[PDB]
Parts: structure tokens; sequence; C-alpha cells
């Protein structure tokens, strides 16, 4: 009975957002879920952090994924849904999907629909990089890193709506990011107004940039804490949320891993090229800066790296998709 209520107080934007993480409001919520599914509930059951969607990690127990109506939840909950479809023999390190539902019926109101997957081993790469000094054993997770991506990239694209090989899910959202990001950075105030006059003219044109790619499975949010490792054992044991997948160009894929994942370290980056035979190209820091314009997200948002006082475009690239000095 409690759920008509709670449910009911997330009726705009500003209202989910102070209520997605909140985990006493979303506790026996994610108990009457997992009780509803048929599974064992876990003495602990807490919400781990800042989700775009509303998360709850069982100590032992599951992971239970919600999804609202208005922070993208359906369009997410679609792509994550073809995405663990897509996954289901990958040989890549994901979680298994315990079990789907819904909170509620779903006429007049939101039906709240949940997945349920198993937890992944292992410390998120956010966590194991920021607690080591010994950069040797991070190069060589880096390397390990690099082929896991590229056998992540081939995952065959045998979905429906986005993970198709002829989806144009992803240079529409190219063109419209292409449109929107010079006023973009204008708002953000990350680099100098003069760059930012010169990007419009320095950008390329999406179809330009997609020119003759083969597309990839693309895991569009590779932060640093949707993965997961072990760095004394030099293994990536997980890869997680979906929400955010693509039949896009592989390139994209390294805009959030470099920049929030790698915090802009050159050599990391390198370190994941090598392990993927990723071969680097004349253009290859321009069209990885164009893909860092063209991204969805806000991926500046995580950079130690003060990007302001840049004049030449070029010298932005150079400097953070170059090579190691
Ligand atoms: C086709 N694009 C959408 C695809 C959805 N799967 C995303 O969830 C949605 O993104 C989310 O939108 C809501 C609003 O509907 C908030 O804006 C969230 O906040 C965002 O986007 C988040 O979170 C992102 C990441 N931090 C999410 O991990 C970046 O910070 C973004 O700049 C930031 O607006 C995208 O826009």
């Amino acid at each position: 009975q409690e759920s008509l209520l709670l449910l009911d107080r997330i009726d705009s934007d500003d209202s989910y957002a102070s209520l997605r993480n909140d985990q006493e409001f979303w506790e026996p919520l994610a108990r009457r879920a997992l009780e509803e599914l048929g599974l064992p509930v876990p003495p602990v059951l807490r919400v781990p952090g800042e989700s775009t969607n509303p998360v709850l990690v069982g100590e032992p127990g599951p992971v239970i994924k919600l999804f609202g109506e208005h922070w993208c939840g359906p369009e997410s909950l679609a792509s994550e849904s073809e995405a663990y479809a897509v996954l289901a023999d990958a040989p890549v390190p994901v979680p298994r999907l315990l079990g789907r539902g819904e909170l509620r019926p779903g006429t007049g109101a939101w039906p709240w629909p949940y997945l349920v997957m198993s937890r992944m081993t292992g410390t998120t790469w956010r966590s194991a990089m920021d607690g080591t000094t010994d950069r040797n054993a991070l190069l060589a997770l880096a390397r390990e890193l690099g082929r896991v991506l590229g056998r992540l990239h081939r995952v065959p694209l045998t979905g429906n709506t986005v993970l198709t090989p002829h989806s144009e899910v992803f240079p529409e959202l190219l063109r419209e990011r292409r449109a929107a990001t010079v006023e973009d950075h204008r708002g953000w105030g990350y680099l100098s107004p003069r760059l930012l006059d010169r990007l419009e003219d320095w950008l390329p044109d999406v179809d330009t940039l997609l020119a003759g790619r083969e597309p990839r499975f693309v895991h569009g949010d590779l932060h640093g804490t949707n993965i997961f490792v072990d760095l004394a054992a030099t293994e990536v044991t997980g890869i997680v949320d979906f929400t955010d997948v693509y039949a896009g160009d592989s390139r994209y894929s390294l805009v959030q891993l470099h920049l929030n994942a790698f915090r802009g370290d050159r050599e990391i980056l390198a370190a994941l090229l090598d392990g993927a035979q990723w071969k680097r190209t004349e253009d290859f820091a321009r069209e990885l800066l164009a893909f860092t314009f063209l991204h969805d997200f806000e991926v500046f948002e995580e950079t130690p790296l003060d990007l302001s006082g840049f004049t030449d475009p070029e010298e932005l690239a150079q400097f953070l998709w170059g090579p190691p000095d």
C-alpha cells in the first residue's frame, strides 16, 4: 500500500532527481520486488551511489535496477534489455539477468519496471586506479582491458532496434550533438572562448566522420565505475550498465573510457590501445577530439585537467588524444 503514495511522489524531473538514489525510499520497494520474483531477500540492500536510475545492491545478493519515466528511463531500459539479449553468449565478463518485472500494474501510473542481475566481483576501475602507485600493474591491466574491449566491439549485432547493422540511432545522436555541442561547451566553461569560436568551423560533418566505417557494439558509458577489475590478477572481472549502447563507431567507446576512467592519462590510453592492437593514425587525435565533442554526455566532468586557456583546437586534440610524451 505504501508503494502507491511513494511512487506517486515522483511526478517531475526535479522530483525524480531528488529521490532516484534515496535509499530510505527505495529499500522496501526493492525488497518487495525481490519477494515478487521469488528471489531470496538479502539482509542488507543499499543504494551504492549516484546512479542515473534507482539502483540497490544486496550485500551477498543481486543488483536491482529500476527505471522511471523521467530521466530517459524508457529508452535506457529498451537499450539495456536489447543489449542483454545480444550479449547472451558474449566472450566478455558481463552480468546475467536474474529476473525482470514491474512494481505495480502500470495502466494509469508508471509501472516502474526493474531488472535484477548478478553481482560482479573485483573492484571498480576507479577504485583500483585511485588506490595504486604501481603504474606497471595498472598498465598491464589496461592492456587486458584493451583485449576485452576488442572482443566487446565484435559481439554480433543480433538485436531488433538499436543493436543492428543498419540502425540509424548512433548517426542521428551524433548529428544532434554536432548541432548542440558548441553551445553546451559555452555553458559548461571547460575551454576558452576562442577555441569555442573556432569549433563550429573546425568540427566535421557527421556523415564525413562516419564514412566507410563498420558498426561495432559500442558501450557508450565506459566510465570508471562501470568496469570491474582485479588489479593483482590483471583481470577484467566485469562490465556493466548497458543503458547507453549503440551499433556505432568503435572510436566512440574511447571517449568516456579515456576522459573519465583513465582521467585523461595518455600513457594508460596507449596501453589500452596496445592491448587491442588498435593502430593509431595521423588524424587519430583530431578524430577522437571530434568524437569528444559529439558525445552525448559532458565527458570533461571528470577530467582532472584544466583545459581552459586553449587556442587552436588542434593543440587540444594533440593534448587529450595524442601519443604519450
Ligand atoms: C539518448 N540520450 C539519452 C540516453 C539515456 N540512456 C541516458 O540515460 C540519457 O542521459 C540521462 O538523461 C537524464 C535526463 O533525462 C539526465 O540528464 C542524466 O544526467 C546525465 O544524462 C543522464 O548523466 C550523464 C552521465 N553522468 C550518466 O552516467 C551525463 O553526465 C550527462 O551530461 C547528464 O545529463 C541520455 O540523454
